[PDB]
């Protein structure tokens, strides 16, 4: 079972699933072996009804697509569509939040409001929206309208690219024609250019994909911006993670998906309803998080994280999960079938994300509190039906200190230097206490024993004094293995890094260090790491491709994560990936993405299966950046 | 060779390609056999890096995707993305024309202008744009701005859906939530909902696809609208088709692709340059058409059609094609490799559609005449290099009467009834002279002997008095086999149909009938058949799913054609397809698309391999509609 997951709670539920005959993601993976080598290498195309076409990676025919498409065109077209799909997910999330903010300040959804007035005004300043003499509701309406305008062509490019990156970076991108004209405009243009008998030049195609990945960055950044306005900017919090946060005597309700627009309301209304749950025999309503919508309410409210990604079925296997409330993205559709065995009420809430066999509740922001009550009452009914039923909740959980928004990080640093908060961080980079910065991002993948790459790489970087920040299911992996617990700083961190975490924590009224890893939030909150790295770059007067900053999508899965990895390279970062993407069938495309993209953006993909080898390559990349600044290493 | 193409000129060039060792699309198809059965059935998914996943159509495992996706989810997701890709192609074409019209009336591209003032004003009326007291350039600017606004969400739905379909049809679509909110909005939403861990309900997924297909209809209709404003509404013309329109002593220049924005200019400037071509020893510049941009300038200017679709390489094999001028879509990238053997100068012109090994000329509307000259001079240089070289142009061509825009059809009918032009057509439907209407649309496909389905089905429908209209490469197939020559009416048409074609032609100052098939233009000009059928429906006071009107995408290939077939079903038409789409792996999805979609839109797909059987099923569908109106049959 430790070949499936390094998480001991997950291993325990795998034993239970095995003996109850419940099929899991790992079983479905095993039944799929051996996987198709054409798809694995990227040498398959189904973009027209003359296909499917394939190309032998080596040997005799087929050597070319029926229309004449070469291996390098087929590979670049397939990658481009996965970037566009990722952009469409992060774009759709941001768009829904834009409509919510607009409804809120137009008096149409009273359950929503401007919660962070500081954030609203700083965004409006960043966009060049006039604030002084304006009402908040009119500033916010201007911000929401500007958000919606970035989806289509207009007289400006996408402002959620051009106003978030260092001006030098924008000029480098603009010189290569890489600035997006509109978010949905770029998504559609990718789909057009990759359809049959259109773009057939690998380099032209990949430049389109880099541009589409910045459309995805815009959507990430807009989603983070709008969610902070509506629900508050995260600040440091303490909570717990892993399956042991479930409680047998409570109504256990998981929020699962990505968009917190309803899950933040569920959090609020669930407090309002403890009495109704006590009347059914529960201690209360135990809201817990799965995947990124769980990260959202962990970051803002300290909702304990139940589990993540590949292991999400295991929360049901406990027998104690009474409801699973879904919005969209990364939800294994298997949860709807598994619920018939485990008793869980699986509930979809979004018009464009339904699952056959789940109960659907048509959430509308105008009726959000009423919907949350209808939903939580289904959860209460479910808890009643398992009166007397035995549960197996693994008694396994970790302490999690989280909530490190970029504003929180700057604020924490300001306690060492009030008027120059970034300087203490840069000082310890220069003198070697901080070797560099590594962002862990992206999913788990069934192909990789769960969390194995994240923890192995992080363990080695931390001992080498790398400052480690994490998002999404990378934060999930680290948090479930103790990397967000300050009590483990002594074990995990080098002396230089420990010294810095201790000074910052001691200066923030804690008598203890910051945690070994800084949790910066959900996948769209990868935009927070951009805001931090960009601010560091602007303070040093250099572009991002000169900073000792790297990223590792160590176990990545989703098209969303492919987009993120690509815009990490596009904004200038050495970017490690721990699962082969479908590009090895084309050496020219692999060469572009792993080497020659350096000459365009200064970033590049680092393709490494072995996590120990990956850590060495990440340290080498961090150290080359150090040498380019003339730092010792 | 007749197993590859029923076109005798194509067969002759296949012999030449074979003996010169030049590989063709048919050779590349043969080298790809046997094709992958998982892809053929739709039972493959690569939407995340845990894949590729596949499902055995029958037998033991794998039975489900790794994430839990069922066969019906995987099949519906794959179809949805092909619809979105099609929508993005027709959308991009329309969008480029919208920007061109805006540049033209803003004084920025003097090579473009309002050429059809009648069309501009009728579109503006249809959209509710005020005309009286307004300048043309300000009406047109309003029309262009409204075109661009249909790509994103606004306070109205896509007007290029709601103002083009009968009001009853709009209410039926609106009741099922099928009206698009924005063209690129729907494309992105499809990409989101079909990414991993999102929509997992076949019916929900397919309803999204029907809505996205109407986004494609909007783009088709907008593209036709804008092209008519800019370049003129087609009116009946006489020309020729097939490889024999090439001339050994001329500079033979093919316009190839879909967007006529440059190819219409090439037509104009090529006249301006006969002397420069004569100075190099040519008789002149012989502009000919390939695929839909060729249809565009055939419809408006009588440019002879050289060839289409699957056979496009054959035009090069003659040795006489000096230049091939490409915009985008349906261009076999093989033309760039083949040119090294045949001497042809292959020229790309659009930023997002390049082909490795082709010469790229960066066309801009602001510099259109200068670009056309640079391009035509490359063609002249090429003609010089083949001085004395022998060519093999098959002496095979047909007479083509074309240009039947919906306005041209109404005008032609008006000569039988000035104030009620549709009535003569409806009269002969009622009394049986016209059994019904069949639209042939879409591509050729290497899987089907070229043109075999189109001609076989058309031959049987025409003898049964069906009025046949055609677009795209369906018009190409019919025109290259003599179906657009009035001299063949006696051979091809039933007595009822012949009587009507004769009366209309005789009443239009011809002493001869209309051609056996009415050529209504390019693939976006499928919107013209919609405008005609909608006008017929509005005149009878019924919805389109009550008219004896069918469609046949008899040899379809492109994702664009998948979108068209889907919106033909969505607007209510029985729609035959001649190549299996990747849906047979899911019986529930096949049942929805072939039967139960009837209960939503009244249209349905007719899946039939055998063209003789297809003609019977199309006649049966036409005759059931007749019976529903109480007509004899
Ligand atoms: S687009 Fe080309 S390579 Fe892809 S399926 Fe069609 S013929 Fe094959
Ligand atoms: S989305 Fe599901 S079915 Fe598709 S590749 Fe990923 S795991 Fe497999
Ligand atoms: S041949 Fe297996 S992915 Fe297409
Ligand atoms: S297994 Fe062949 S199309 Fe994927
Ligand atoms: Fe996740
Ligand atoms: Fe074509």
């Amino acid at each position: 079972q430790n070949l499936k997951s390094t998480d001991r709670a997950v291993q325990q539920m795998l034993d239970k699933a095995k003996r109850e005959g419940i099929q899991t993601v790992w079983d479905r993976y095993e039944a799929m072996k051996p996987q198709c080598g054409f798809g694995e290498t990227g040498l398959c195309c189904r973009h027209c009804l003359q296909g499917p076409c394939r190309i032998n990676p080596f040997g005799d025919e087929p050597k070319v697509g029926i229309c004449g498409a070469t291996a390098e065109v087929i590979v670049a077209r397939g990658l481009d569509r996965s970037i566009a799909a990722g952009a469409a997910g992060h774009s759709g999330h941001a768009k829904h939040l834009a409509h919510t903010l607009k409804k809120a300040v137009q008096g149409k959804a009273a359950s929503y409001m401007i919660k962070d007035r500081t954030k609203l005004h700083s965004i409006a300043k960043r966009l060049g929206i006039p604030t002084e003499g304006q009402k908040d509701e009119d500033i916010a309406l201007e911000v929401a309208k500007a958000a919606l305008a970035d989806f289509h062509e207009k007289d400006t490019p996408v402002l959620w690219v051009t106003t978030v990156l260092p001006p030098s970076r924008v000029k480098v991108l603009s010189a290569h024609g890489l600035i997006p004209a509109g978010i949905d405009h770029e998504i559609a243009e990718i789909m057009h250019r990759t359809s049959m008998g259109c773009d057939a030049d690998a380099q032209n195609l990949l430049l389109g994909g880099l541009r589409c990945s910045l459309a995805d960055l815009a959507g990430c950044y807009m989603g983070t911006d709008l969610a902070d306005i509506l629900f508050g900017t995260p600040a440091p919090v303490v909570t717990e993670s892993n399956l042991g946060v479930l409680k047998a005597d409570a109504v256990n309700v998981a929020v699962h998906g990505h968009n917190p627009v309803l899950s933040d309301i569920i959090v609020s209304v669930s407090k309002e309803m403890e009495n109704e749950a006590r009347a059914a025999g529960a201690t209360g309503i135990n809201v817990v998080g799965i995947c990124c919508t769980g990260n959202e309410v962990l970051m803002r409210h300290g909702i304990p994280a139940c589990t993540h990604s590949v292991s999400q079925e295991m929360a049901m296997i406990t027998g104690a999960l009474d409801a699973m409330i879904l919005d969209y993205q990364c939800i294994q559709p298997s949860v709807a079938t598994i619920a018939e065995c485990t008793g869980t009420t699986v509930i979809t809430t979004m018009e464009m994300s339904k699952i056959t066999g789940a109960t659907h509740v048509n959430f509308a922001e105008e009726a959000a509190v009423e919907n949350a009550k209808q939903i939580l009452r289904l959860a209460i009914d479910t808890f009643k039906r398992r009166k007397g039923k035995p549960v197996e909740i693994p008694n396994i959980k970790t302490k999690v200190v989280a909530g490190f928004s970029t504003e929180a990080i700057i604020n924490a640093l300001s306690k060492l230097n009030a008027n120059d908060p970034l300087k203490p961080l840069i000082d310890n980079v220069v003198n070697g206490n901080i070797r560099g910065v590594c962002l862990f991002a992206g999913c788990n993948n069934v192909k990789v024993p769960q969390d194995q790459n994240f923890t192995t790489i992080a363990r080695k970087l931390l001992k080498q004094n790398v400052l480690v920040v994490a998002t999404g299911c990378g934060a999930g992996a680290l948090m479930r293995h103790g990397f967000m617990d300050p009590a483990n700083v002594d074990e995990l961190c080098g002396d230089g890094l420990k010294a810095v975490l201790t000074a910052i924590g001691e200066a923030n009224g804690l008598g203890g260090p910051l945690p070994p890893v800084l949790h910066m939030g959900s996948c769209v909150d990868n935009s927070r790491a951009v805001a931090l790295v960009a601010a560091l770059a602007n303070r040093l007067g250099v572009d991002l491709d000169r900073l000792p900053v790297v990223a590792s999508a160590a176990e990545w899965m989703h098209e969303k994560a492919v987009a993120i990895g690509t815009w990490a390279v596009t904004i200038g970062l050495p970017t490690h990936i721990g699962v082969l993407p479908p590009i090895t069938g084309s050496l020219p495309v692999t060469q572009i993405l792993t080497s020659s993209v350096k000459d365009i953006t200064g970033g590049y993909f680092i393709w490494e299966l072995d996590p120990e080898t990956a850590a060495d390559k990440l340290l080498a990349a961090i150290n080359e950046r150090r040498a380019g600044l003339g730092l010792p290493w």
